[PDB]
């Protein structure tokens, strides 16, 4: 009929309108690059890296000797998803406490921005929702405005960071003795 | 005539759309990446992989001496089927034990998760698709949750493993002397 | 008219189906790597690969020295066919006895998996359908499971093997002395 | 009917024109290339780089020490936006003054063009809106024009420097003791 | 019209039709690499190469000293026709006598299977129809069965040979003293 | 209706002409190569170049020494834009007087040629649309004609330059004593 | 209309079959690679190739000294034109003779096969039309059949060629005292 | 309406019958390289090349010494343009002559052939129009016909040169001593 010759011009003009809008859905690209340097005098073991958003597809490097560095990535989960990357990476050490770092690349930026933070927990604390809540809304988190940003960590320790804007993000912070 | 033309257009239209639906299916990828360190003081040797979803390209190594590692990959059924690679693997140690490490990397991550798991058994015990039940459902299974986990193994060894939470799983294994 | 113009749109709507199932049909790929280690303590020299279903592109080796190893491979045909590939390898040996072995990679997994066997026949017999229906129905063939599998094979000679469970099989075997 | 398939074909041909003319606002491209060469006789620290503009994938470099250049890039936000890339980059001196660089690259070259400036500012002040305003807007800025320009700075200081007038800038200063 | 419209679509699809068949025709390969190692004491030199059917791109090497090896090859005709690569090699040997090698790779394999032989031709004999028909009909040609065959040549000659079953056709052949 | 039919038509039809018409004038290249040899016996410094049309993407070199050569490059404006490359090179001399040079490669072939010139300015005189103009217009221009000429410059100073005919322009000028 | 619009249908199916057969047309390859042997004892200098058909890209080498060879290649003329490349090459000798050599790499393999031929003239005659009729017709040329001929040339001399029977041909010729 | 309608249907065609008309005519490539040996015994320098036809992407050599050679190519214009490359170089001689070579790659080998010519002027002459008549219709040219010839040049100077026929053609001269 017409009428059915129209309702199927109408469905294949929506299908390439679909596949379209899926397709740029799924080209945003969201990463982080995240680089610790451990000056604190200490080794570093690593506990856990919890994503709020987003993945890793490598390991968490077990030991961080002092004099060494931490590489780490992660990015958005595969496939037309609005979600970015968001996590906070934890690691034990030889003290005794725990080194808390927070990152966060949204999908978004409408209405969101990039935000770090580092933080020393008395204990052994496993990275999760609760700490990341913490780290992003309570603690002061740092925002990746291309900018060098410094804090005393406690514990005989400071840190400085620095984190860019754009969704192909970087992180890079040296912990060193206070 | 008119309805002889609209079926065949909608056939057509119903065509490009299970073309592209199957091309979408086939292209969600599923692997794991296995390696486990021997430091357990004995030499390991392999006797077999049960898959329960999935498949592999390659030879699990026959012999895994101390000091070194076993290096074995898996991944999903070839084609658009919605399923993942998930099975156990079993090496049959020195001592007359055997080691089973499981791997669940599912093609559904609306309802599954990453999982693994790592125990001994007395005497050689081939993997199976009860092996692979006891591992998954009863044995308390470790998350691939991009965290470290340790647990003692009994006859004087301990584990210490890592999976992250992609569909690119990479699964690391330590076995050592307790 | 109009009916034969809805002829000739049925007729390209079959036209395009009947292209994209040939492709997919002619896709699947379905391949053996063979690898036999020699160490009998005696020569292997080659008489002729059966092929119940598919084809090689190489040379059978002539000579297996002991301490050598035997490097072949085939393929299923050319073509949208849904055939697999097939066979059984025959190779004489110094003793006057032949090594027989099979390999099956169907191109059906709804219905078959890989299988593989060994044996060693009595005087120089060439590879055929019959010694291919012995290995295959008769004589306990392993099932290509991603295991290791051993037996002994007569003459003080024993068989240790295995194969994976894909359609891009590997089967490596070594055969030494009981 | 003939309206509804009148307007299907419309909206198709609309889409088509959206999409061409979303690709070609997405690849215009507007980046910034900055090098600064340090012979003040001063290490200079990093402080920021406030965009007003786009964005950049790397790190600000934390020191530059005399006799050293500083490299540094950036660029427009990825996607189909217009706008360019306007910033600027503040680095602290030995001396406790503030050296401070504008850079603007527009996306829209029929009403704007290359800008920079270098001025030192008494104190350590971090880049921000007001201080972008400041030099693009009230210490005379350089056109990007493919021109040297000189300028004694204060405090002991003079800039000289280059910017070409295309959209792949680049802009080259070198700040020495006057 | 609507008869000539009808009359054009029809066209156009058979065009279509054509040229997908033309294509599939001539993507078709069919090609036979030869080696015949000369271990018979005396030296061979080249007469000619008779295609039944199919061509060459290169030169029948004139000379094969003892000890050395004659490399050949020949593929079918471009272009879609419908044939393989078939031909008789003959070379004259310093005993006055003519050393003639088959091969068939056929185009069809519904009817044909690849054939191979060897034979000695009392006297300078040059490859033609009438030798190709010999040693195809009536002379025991051996099949391209992946198989080793061995036949004495007359002359205090023999040799031994193999071919595959593909259509990408190797033949190897070993000239010795008897 | 059909009236809007066809208006959806003949748009889609314009559509297309539109994008073929930009896409031509966007391939069109012009750029020019600029080397000029410094054998005048003082050393050149940079002071601008002034495009009356295009631009570059590169640094005017600051310094030219005697006996060394001044490599510059600069090509027509992005997109679709029917405008070529031309412009004056200015620097300055250890003299005190200004070494100017003309480049002209236009869009439009039908109407202009390639054009150069070289002159020496007393004073300090930086590259302006005035310079241009009267290079270009009242300075007796050379033709790029693939042809080479010689002048001399006044000030003990004498040219001789090349410049060829086509929109991949290449200018090579010596500047040497008189 | 629908006269009108049934010869607009017409005209552009006609269109695209004009564009295959030209495209057809053009992708045929006929080329002719000649390599001559040089041990005459005397020294060859090029007169010139006449071209019957075809054409080359490069220079006939001025100069092949006894003891060298001769490396010459020709092709049929670019586009969808049905003609071959067939022609004489004629070189000076240092006894006052000519050295002339046919070859003909057909378009048409329905009617005409490959052929070359070897004569020595007297006197120094250049290739043109007559020569290469006489060499072709009526001085018994060789058929590029995959064969070795040998011929006297007179004046000393004899001759041994081999020409394929593809049109990838390849011509070798060796000239030795006879 | 339907008129309107066949109109745009007519007018498609036209336009895809123009841009593979226009991309056709794009396609043909007319080149020329041109070689000459200085064995004159003097030095050579470049007056200019008038192209008649074509142009040139590089310099003419400024000088040629006796003992080396000029390397020089040009090429048709750039775009759908129906003319080939014809020109004449034009050099100063040491004795105070001019040595005036001609090159025609014509577009249209319908009507037109290969030609060159060599010739040396009293006194210095530049290239132009009217030397190029000259050489192409009064000064007995050399036909781009695969072959070499050689003239007198008067002034104690001889030359030998070769010319292919192809659009991709060279030419090689050697100008000696007489
Ligand atoms: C048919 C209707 C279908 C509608 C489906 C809507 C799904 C929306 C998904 C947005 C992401 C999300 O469901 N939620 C969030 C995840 O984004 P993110 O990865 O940047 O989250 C990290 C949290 N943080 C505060 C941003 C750091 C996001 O905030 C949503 C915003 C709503 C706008
Ligand atoms: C027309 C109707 C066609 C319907 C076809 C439905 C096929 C569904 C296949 C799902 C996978 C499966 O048939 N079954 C399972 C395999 O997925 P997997 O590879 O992740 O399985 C491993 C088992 N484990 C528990 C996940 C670790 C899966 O659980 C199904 C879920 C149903 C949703
Ligand atoms: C119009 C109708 C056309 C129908 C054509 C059907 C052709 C079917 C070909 C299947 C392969 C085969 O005709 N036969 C077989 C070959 O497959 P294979 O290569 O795996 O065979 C090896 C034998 N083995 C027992 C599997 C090891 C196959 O078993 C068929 C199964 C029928 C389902
Ligand atoms: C349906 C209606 C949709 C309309 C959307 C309009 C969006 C316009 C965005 C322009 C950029 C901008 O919204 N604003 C500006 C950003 O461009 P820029 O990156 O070159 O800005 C830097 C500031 N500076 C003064 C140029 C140095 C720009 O000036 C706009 C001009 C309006 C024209
Ligand atoms: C219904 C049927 C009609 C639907 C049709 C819709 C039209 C679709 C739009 C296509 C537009 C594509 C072209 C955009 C190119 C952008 C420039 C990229 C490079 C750049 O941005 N080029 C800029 C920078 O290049 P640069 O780096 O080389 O710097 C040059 C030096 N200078 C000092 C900065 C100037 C350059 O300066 C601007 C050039 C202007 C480009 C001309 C664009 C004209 C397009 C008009 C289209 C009108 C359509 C209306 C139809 C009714
Ligand atoms: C419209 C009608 C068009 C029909 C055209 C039919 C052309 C058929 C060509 C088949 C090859 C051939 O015309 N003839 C033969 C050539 O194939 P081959 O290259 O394998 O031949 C070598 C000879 N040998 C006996 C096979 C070793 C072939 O035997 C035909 C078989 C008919 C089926
Ligand atoms: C109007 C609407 C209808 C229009 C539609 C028209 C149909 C278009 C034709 C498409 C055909 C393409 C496929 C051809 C593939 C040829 C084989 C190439 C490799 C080879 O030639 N393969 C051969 C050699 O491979 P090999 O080198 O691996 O050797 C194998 C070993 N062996 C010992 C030689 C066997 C192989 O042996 C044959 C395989 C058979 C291939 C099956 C083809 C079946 C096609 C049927 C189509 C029917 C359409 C009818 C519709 C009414
Ligand atoms: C709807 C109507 C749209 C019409 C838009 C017309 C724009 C024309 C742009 C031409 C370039 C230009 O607007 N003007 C000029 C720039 O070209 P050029 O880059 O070669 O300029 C350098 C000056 N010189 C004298 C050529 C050396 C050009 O001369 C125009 C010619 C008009 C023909
Ligand atoms: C509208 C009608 C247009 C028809 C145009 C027909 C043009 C035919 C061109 C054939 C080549 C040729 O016009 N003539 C010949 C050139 O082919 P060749 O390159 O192989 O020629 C060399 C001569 N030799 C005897 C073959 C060695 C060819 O023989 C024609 C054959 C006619 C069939
Ligand atoms: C609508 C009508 C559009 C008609 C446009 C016709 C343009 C024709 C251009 C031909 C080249 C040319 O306008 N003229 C000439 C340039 O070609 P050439 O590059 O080979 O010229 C060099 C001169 N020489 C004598 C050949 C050595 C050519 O002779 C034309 C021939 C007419 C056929
Ligand atoms: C309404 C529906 C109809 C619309 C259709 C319109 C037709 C579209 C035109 C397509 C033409 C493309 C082919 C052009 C090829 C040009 C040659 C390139 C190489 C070259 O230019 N080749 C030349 C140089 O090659 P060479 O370098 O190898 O030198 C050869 C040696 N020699 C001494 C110089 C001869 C060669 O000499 C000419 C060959 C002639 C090419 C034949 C072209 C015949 C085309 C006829 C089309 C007619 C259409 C009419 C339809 C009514």
């Amino acid at each position: 009929a017409d009428v059915a010759g129209a309702v199927i011009d109408g469905a294949g003009l929506g299908f390439d309108v679909l596949k379209t809008v899926l397709e740029a859905l799924g080209n945003v690209k969201r990463k982080i690059a995240v680089g610790i340097d451990n000056e604190s005098g200490k080794t570093w073991t690593a506990m856990n890296t919890y994503f709020r958003s987003g993945t890793s597809d490598i390991v968490l490097p077990h030991k961080v000797a002092h004099g060494k560095a931490l590489l780490y990535n992660g990015q958005k989960n595969r496939g037309p998803v609005a979600t970015g990357v968001v996590g906070v990476i934890a690691y034990s050490m030889s003290d005794g406490n725990t080194l808390a770092v927070l990152f966060s690349v949204p999908y978004d930026y409408n209405w969101y921005s990039n935000w770090w933070n580092v933080r020393v927990y008395k204990g052994q604390k496993r990275a999760d929702q609760r700490m990341y809540e913490e780290l992003y809304y309570h603690r002061s988190p740092f925002r990746g405005d291309n900018g060098w940003h410094s804090r005393g960590l406690g514990y005989g320790l400071k840190s400085r960071g620095f984190m860019n804007s754009s969704g192909h993000a970087i992180l890079e912070i040296h912990v060193t003795k206070a």
